[PDB]
């Protein structure tokens, strides 16, 4: 797995406005944090918005050893009025 | 996947008298580099070595980006007279 696997499958899912993944692991490809603000997560509670990433996510979670999902985001609460 | 799990892999399976097992990842854990010293091997050429090599790691070859067996050898092979 590397980054650009698990950018490219979250933004063909999840279409998001504002996204970033991360590495932690060194370059090692086995830890990422995620921050990833999109429009589907309207009216979602947190379980479902998890449920939505680990979903797009489905090969690379079966291989790597950390998902940091540091935000979940609908685009009013990443950039308040 | 870690550098002990596949050194324990191939000590149960194969019973070596000699084993190295070298991370040439990085640290990555995705990556190895092994030398194996076995009687098993006795009678078997290099194909036959190396599918037990495979099968003894038959778990850690579903994750690993590279396994290079750079020795499979006999015991007579490891300490020639």
């Amino acid at each position: 797995v590397t980054k650009e696997q698990v950018e490219a499958s979250l933004t063909s899912k999840l279409k998001p406005i504002h996204l970033e993944v991360i590495d932690i692991s060194g370059g090692c490809g086995s830890s990422f944090e995620v921050e990833v603000v999109s429009e589907q997560f309207e009216g979602k509670r947190l379980l479902e918005r998890h449920r939505m990433v680990n979903a797009a996510l489905e090969e690379e979670m079966k291989e790597i050893h950390a998902l940091s999902i540091k935000k979940a985001q609908t685009p009013q609460q990443w950039k308040p009025p």
